[PDB]
């Protein structure tokens, strides 16, 4: 009926998948369109009945439709149903055509699979799409991995559907690198993403207990605090949050808003600690979602433990700047630890991933969009074999600068008895990274003395084993 | 050569003092190693014990009474899946075969399954206290069939080391399959995080009240004495006396600060990412030892990166003292931090764990023995179903005491700069932990505001959804 007209195809007519499909359609493509259950892809068909969609029934339909060599997106539910699927399609394709999945998809299993289909002589891309349903129909950030031959035959599609960075209309997409590159970025953007809203959390919190401070008063400080250099979108969306009325009563919906919060957040904090990298920040934010969900038990807790009852007396403005400084400081922590994971997993898996333009493609059509990813970038730029972001002029200077207010704002936090797990561990890990000495050194005695472990010296080369006895 | 009343594969460091151990309660023991010269070597060494020299496989079962009694030490992973493979088909059915090294519970779990109905019996057990602790009485944390525990129950319970107060074994039945590796596994996870929070105590005394090797050795011998009476502790002290074997000064001064781990504290934190359990402060303890392995970056970085200078001008018994008490504070959490752990493990595997006989059988032969051990175990008398160690009247007690001491001491660290990531874990986890309320409403708000991923109302049960637009 419509055989080898498609330029494009798409499986799984869910809102994303549809939203994708209709993204590439408005770019000036035939789309054919699939799903399991053919209900949904008949409603989409008769409300997009004016657009260039090919309607498919059935995998041979589909497949068939579409012009060699094939270019297939998968947007199908994450694990064993994207494995089905692909399953599914396997017999029909031809050698050469590119298999895409846009889930978001633990990357082994991309890895995995991306193997398997080059044995059968197809091409597989594991693409990371940020921005939701709304960044799927208008523009995502994407963080495609696989083939590059293959990425090549479908990037300008891509380019021409990804979110533009709206300070030079740049695509944010571009090639991370071999089998799971792609989903491995968009795994570490997730993390990094927990991180910044724990932090702005924090930030919060101690303008509310501490400072006394009312919902339109941090309103306030959020719009003032994203016109300068933390200018980000999570803080634009946490200042429209503090306006709204509560929709089922009086006040704001905010604070009737249980505090036990929403998985997939792990993965970042388990690579992490596969590969030896110290990632304490984003792994403290996932560890404070977790014991939100402990409410019943912090209930019973709130009444037997104690803790200090103090009211605030130095000046609200100083203070409210230096949880500013705190915030940024925490912040530059947290993507510099993100940013050294990113570095030991291209070491790993042989990757070469191009640090700069990962911050060039954050830029937009994601929830972590912020103006300081170009100062990423610019650290990149200068030297793409930097280890750490703190080694870069910027981010010296700010450390420099900001440092004793992260101090004077834990001190403070910590003697009111606010919790503070992130800027704590924000500041614990500069202290740590800038230590040319620490005290492992009796860590390994200790291990040495009733394990027998060995220990390196430090005067000399070699394993040495000390007797204790 | 049917002598033999129990085996030991492997003769590094724990293989060989076990089967010394198990020699010395009056049984003739046949000792293997798959490097030959290694198992001369401990024959030769003592030709006035009851050992049977074997080179071979085949002639260490050989020798063995029916039912064979086997224990292997040999090192994690692919080594011992290899070492079980070989050993299986020499056996016979009545066999008992205990994997007592430091094996990833899964593992353990999957071999029990498959050896269910071979006949022969196993247990995959935990062993700690060291090399000494192996030579004259370890704790043992064992795991398997009830059946299969029973028959090796004995020999355990003489080898084992003795409780002081009461002279009751070290060694239980901990559950099913891997309940035993499990419960070792955080045993260690325990152990990293205290032996990271010694770490920084001493960090702190050195590097801010400037005292010496043997100042700070003196130190640690007092706080023994006191309520912090324990096994790391007592080597702490005993690590400082000590001088160089190949130079002059102290070892522990000639020891690279680069801390080695084997995988037991990694696989806590990613157990306890699996599970939900909020475990912080013995994940920063994990990082702790990944950022000491960075030993180049951070020499690059200590030229670059400035902080405070800061001349401690206080009372130096006063400020010791204070970190003494954090000390003890920091200890217990992440004791309340395993145990919680424990529980949700014990629930999501169906293990029915006994949380106050493990604390039994810790009280010796064990790295992380604690005077607060015998607390623990009240308790759980107590309450069998406790949640957290937190809500017991005696730790209740300990926490509203020296709360004030660990913030001073965070204070007095965060603003000279000395790295404290576990100490300011343990207090953010303990004012998370009594916090009724949290900023995760926040949180919610904004995966509700970009994601529409629902959340609870403070005021009313259902999920819920607001029109942000
Ligand atoms: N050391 C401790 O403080 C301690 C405490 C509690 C538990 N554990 C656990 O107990 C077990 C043994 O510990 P360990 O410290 O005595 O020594 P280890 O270094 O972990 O293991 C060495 C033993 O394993 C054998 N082995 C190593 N690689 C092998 C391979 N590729 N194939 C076959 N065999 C191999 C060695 O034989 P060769 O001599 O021929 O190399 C040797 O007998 C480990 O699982 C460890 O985690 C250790
Ligand atoms: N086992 C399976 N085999 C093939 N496709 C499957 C599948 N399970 C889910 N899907 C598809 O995966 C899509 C939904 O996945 P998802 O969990 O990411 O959804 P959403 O993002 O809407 O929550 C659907 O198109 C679904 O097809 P149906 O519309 O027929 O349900
Ligand atoms: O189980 C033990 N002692 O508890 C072993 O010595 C173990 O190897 C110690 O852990 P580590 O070697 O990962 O530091
Ligand atoms: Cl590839
Ligand atoms: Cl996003």
């Amino acid at each position: 009926h419509h055989m080898a007209q498609a330029n494009f195809g798409v499986v799984g007519m869910a809102v994303m998948g549809k939203n994708l499909a209709l993204n590439v359609e408005s770019r000036g493509y035939t789309v054919a369109i699939y799903n399991r259950t053919t209900s949904k892809t008949e409603e989409v068909f008769k409300e997009h009945q004016d657009k260039n969609l090919v309607f498919t029934k059935t995998l041979e339909e589909f497949v068939g439709s579409l012009e060699k060599p094939r270019r297939i997106m998968l947007m199908v539910q994450a694990g064993a149903a994207t494995d089905a699927t692909i399953k599914s399609l396997l017999p029909l394709l031809d050698i050469g055509d590119i298999l895409i999945d846009g889930g978001n998809t633990h990357f082994p299993d991309t890895m995995r699979r991306n193997a398997e289909l080059a044995d059968s002589g197809i091409n597989f891309i594991g693409t990371g799409v940020s921005g939701g349903e709304k960044g799927a129909l208008l523009g995502p950030s994407m963080m495609p991995g696989g083939q590059k031959e293959a990425y090549d035959l479908v990037a300008p599609i891509f380019e021409q559907i990804a979110a533009k960075a709206p300070q030079d209309g740049k695509p944010c997409v571009a090639y991370m690198g071999a089998n799971g590159a792609g989903h491995y970025v968009k795994m570490v953007h997730n993390g990094i993403e927990y991180g910044d809203m724990q932090l702005i959390a924090e930030s919060y919190d101690l303008l509310k207990r501490i400072l006394g401070l009312s919902n339109a008063e941090i309103q306030a400080i959020f719009e003032e605090w994203n016109e300068g250099e933390l200018d980000s979108y999570l803080i634009e969306i946490t200042k429209e949050v503090l306006k709204r009325k509560d929709d089922e009563g009086e006040g704001y919906i905010v604070d009737k808003i249980l505090d036990k919060a929403g998985g997939t957040g792990k993965w970042t904090s388990e690579s992490a600690l596969d590969l030896g990298v110290p990632l304490p920040l984003i792994t403290e934010s996932v560890f404070a979602r977790y014991i939100s969900t402990y409410k019943d038990e912090r209930v019973k807790a709130s009444k037997v433990l104690s803790g200090p009852a103090l009211d605030f007396s130095g000046d609200k403005k100083e203070v409210i700047e230096k949880i500013r400084k705190a915030l940024y400081f925490s912040k530059i922590m947290s993507y510099a630890q993100g940013f050294a994971q990113l570095r030991k997993a291209s070491e790993e898996f042989d990757w070469d991933l191009p640090y700069g333009t990962i911050a060039q493609i954050w830029r937009a059509g994601c929830i972590i969009r912020a103006e300081f990813l170009q100062n990423i970038t610019d650290a990149f730029d200068k030297d793409s074999e930097l280890e750490n972001l703190l080694l870069d002029d910027y981010f010296v200077d700010i450390t420099k600068r900001y440092q004793e207010a992260v101090r004077d704002v834990v001190s403070l936090a910590v003697q009111a008895g606010t919790p503070i797990p992130t800027f704590t561990s924000a500041i614990s890990y500069y202290d740590s990274y800038r230590s040319e000495n620490l005290p492992a050194n009796l860590i390994q005695a200790q291990r040495d003395y009733f394990g027998a472990h060995t220990y390196e010296r430090t005067d000399k080369a070699g394993i040495f084993h000390y007797d204790w006895y």
